[PDB]
């Protein structure tokens, strides 16, 4: 695996129990497809490595949401997602198998849905009631971001299967070839980026334009 200073640096998976779309090491990317005499190609990118289990990830995501979705509006960073199961929760895996069903069947809600499945996790957090940490909760998020029905009824036997159990495995992999010390962790142009930097919702952005 690519040491993270080599940013975007493999191939797709192509894989069966991979998401199509899922790269070698287990990542996903948005906006790395611009064309070259394009504003838009000088896109560097942002990695995160994150757990769905991890509560610092959850509120990581919460703080940036708008401004990575901003970023990406305008043409700023390529974002690319790189999951694991650090925590060894099994939520972590029943999460990871709804989002591989709205990689391969609904990609254009994916970002929404890896959020709503993070606001699960902090609402949780918040109120101790843990009642939509289910298969049926997440059915719940994929319809909050208009995920069709049809692609959200399909979680239950992805979860129940483990459809998607190599691609958990592959970002435990990932996550341990490169030696990386817990979640979240942040790269930008493959240089590490200091968390303890990054406390409001205008951070990253301060990060990709200089201030
Ligand atoms: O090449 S572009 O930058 O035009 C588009 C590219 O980022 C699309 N990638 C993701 C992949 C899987 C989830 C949905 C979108």
């Amino acid at each position: 695996f690519p040491a993270p200073s080599e940013g975007l640096a493999t191939a797709k998976a192509n894989q069966g129990g991979i998401p199509k779309q899922v790269l070698s090491d287990a990542s996903w990317t948005y906006g790395e497809g611009a064309a070259l005499d394009t504003v838009a190609a000088s896109a560097p990118v942002l990695d995160i490595y994150f757990d769905y289990s991890c509560s610092h990830c959850a509120q990581f995501e919460g703080l940036h949401t708008q401004e990575i979705n901003q970023l990406l509006s305008d043409k700023k960073i390529t974002l690319a997602l790189h999951p694991c199961k650090l925590l060894q929760q099994e939520w972590t895996s029943v999460v990871m198998n709804a989002m591989g069903v709205v990689l391969d069947e609904a990609p254009a809600q994916s970002l929404s849905f890896h959020n709503a499945a993070f606001e699960i996790f902090s609402q949780a957090i918040q109120t101790k009631n843990q009642s939509n940490m289910t298969v049926e909760g997440l059915v719940a998020a994929a319809a909050k971001v208009n995920v069709p029905k049809e692609v959200s009824a399909k979680f239950k036997a992805a979860v129940d299967s483990d459809k998607y159990g190599k691609w958990v495995k592959l970002g435990d992999e990932a996550f341990k070839a490169r030696e990386l010390e817990g979640t979240p962790t942040v790269f930008f142009k493959g240089e590490k980026v200091d968390l303890n930097k990054l406390q409001t919702p205008t951070s990253l952005t301060e990060l990709v334009t200089g201030s």
